[PDB]
């Protein structure tokens, strides 16, 4: 065999999470492929939601302190909106992890700023890594995070970071339940262009996991109106919506509606890390004890491990919905669940094209979850096209800039300004008192007009979105400014 790192992680994790193992072949196959493998490996692990794919990351990480010929640490990338506190809290509790950590958990926009040599410091708080060069000595695992290609505002950048990563022959794993083949092709391209050892592992017809979940029946229904029309006390409930503001106002009423106020909970991303971890701890207590209602946004979807009897979610494109569906009957002796998609809900950040097409195709071909046969074709038809909006001459300059030591943040910033910028999505540190909260340039403006922000060390005192985009400019440059919250942070609602 020759993998006792893998089983070391499987035991230490299965202790902490209190489950008894099952062998999950694709995980083993993926671990071996990585540790074996002549060349730089480029794995696409295409496994259903709930398989246990985060194990591979844990395993590989407890394989970095023994063998370091291929990589010296693991960088685990979650999606942009995502909450990373849950994986951090089992890396810390289950395995005991500027310093060198075996397992670093980041978010996909942070990741690309880092590779663009931009200042991401207070995001990494000591600090786990702070340099492009540490990333180049890593194995980089995207955990459902490649879906930055479906964001118009980033695709050109995240593609340059895929191009550049592959150019430096960094080993790469791509974890996803929902792999389009438009996606598969641009990955395979860059993995072939740089002579990786490319490989796709999807489950095959005998998989002990798919059959565990074929036995389950989890009904999915469509509906309209207020999400609290559909709650069911006495079961584990979860309402997942597409914006934090939507989530907050549902929670403002759910606190009074739900029988036990103790068991109503709001999670989104506009909260402090301290707060997030507090909630993660309450949430793991809540799963073994009885019933509760959880209000959340997409932030809960790639990286948080919970399981809920009834789920009510907004309509969203198929990758997001599969993600969300995965959290309903997730563990093994849970065989019945219900899902309610709200076809009238607002799109939020999502493109309307893809959301509607998603809902048209599901309604034709009723899909059973965690069982790719049912959703694979929806995925490939929805999640296509990316090449349309790639500013491919900038994508070229970005890959030359990262490759060049002589070029730093100032040069990459004024490069993109020619071709205010992509800076729409450069989240900046709002400091609430000792903790912080990432917020978009635009909610920085909003919070400024309401006179809840004070900026030490910058003096144009924000109006005009372009003023905000300049705060983001200087934060990315490492300017000595502080963006401070003056209001009193709401310890259940997060930030406005
Ligand atoms: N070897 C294993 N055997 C049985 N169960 C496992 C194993 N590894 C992990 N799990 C289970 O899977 C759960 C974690 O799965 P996890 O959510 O990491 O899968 P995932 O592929 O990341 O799913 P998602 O796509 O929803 O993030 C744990 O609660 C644990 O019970
Ligand atoms: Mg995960």
């Amino acid at each position: 065999s020759h993998m006792r790192a893998f089983e070391d992680a499987l035991q230490k994790l299965a202790k902490a999470k209190g489950f008894k193992p099952e062998r999950r072949p694709l995980l083993e196959g993926a671990f071996h492929f990585i540790t074996s493998s002549e060349k730089p490996p480029f794995l696409i692990l295409q496994a259903p939601t709930g398989y246990g794919k985060t194990l591979l990351s844990y395993a590989l990480a407890v394989h970095s302190l023994y063998d370091a010929k291929l990589f010296d640490r693991i960088i685990h990338v979650l999606p942009m909106r995502s909450i990373i506190e849950d994986i951090q809290k089992t890396a810390e509790e289950a395995f005991g992890f500027l310093h060198l950590f075996p397992l670093n958990i980041t978010t996909a926009d942070t990741f690309t700023w880092d590779l663009l040599k931009l200042n991401t410091k207070r995001r990494h708080r000591g600090y786990d890594y702070l340099t492009q060069a540490s990333i180049l000595t890593s194995l980089v695992i995207f955990d459902e995070a490649h879906f930055l290609l479906e964001d118009k505002s980033m695709v050109t950048a995240f593609l340059s970071v895929i191009e550049f990563l592959t150019s430096q022959k960094v080993p790469i794993v791509i974890m996803t339940a929902t792999l389009s083949e438009a996606h598969k092709k641009i990955f395979k391209k860059y993995a072939n262009k740089n002579n990786y050892n490319f490989k796709v592992l999807d489950p095959e017809n005998d998989d002990p996991f798919i059959k565990r979940e074929l036995k389950k029946d989890i009904k999915i229904e469509f509906n309209r109106g207020d999400p609290l029309n559909f709650i069911e006390p006495g079961r584990r409930n979860a309402i997942i919506v597409n914006s934090v503001k939507r989530a907050v106002e549902i929670f403002d009423r759910a606190k009074n509606i739900w029988p036990e106020r103790d068991r109503v909970m709001l999670i989104h991303g506009r909260m402090t890390s301290s707060h997030k971890r507090d909630l993660i701890n309450c949430l793991r207590k809540w799963q073994k004890e009885g019933d509760f209602l959880l209000i959340g946004t997409q932030a809960v979807e790639a990286g948080i491990d919970f399981s809920v009897d009834l789920m009510i979610t907004d309509r969203a494109p198929i990758n997001s919905l599969i993600q969300r569906f995965g959290r309903v009957a997730r563990y093994k002796n849970e065989k019945e669940g219900e899902i309610i998609i709200l076809e009238d809900a607002p799109y939020g950040p999502y493109p309307e094209d893809k959301v509607e097409k998603t809902l048209d195709l599901m309604k034709r071909g009723q899909i059973l979850p965690r069982i790719p046969e049912t959703y694979q074709t929806i995925v490939t038809e929805v999640h296509r096209s990316i090449t349309k909006n790639v500013n491919r001459e900038l994508k070229g300059e970005l890959v030359r800039l990262m490759k060049d030591p002589s070029k730093r943040a100032p040069d990459v910033l004024s490069a993109v300004e020619s071709l205010i910028s992509i800076m729409r999505d450069f989240l900046i540190p709002l400091l609430v008192e000792d903790d912080m909260v990432l917020i978009t340039p635009r909610k920085l403006l909003e919070l400024y007009s309401k006179e809840l922000v004070e900026i030490k060390g910058f003096n144009k005192e924000i109006k005009s979105l372009e003023d905000a985009y300049k705060v983001a400019k200087s934060v990315a440059l490492g300017e000595n400014i502080e963006i401070i919250f003056i209001g009193n942070y709401d310890w259940e609602r997060g930030i406005p």
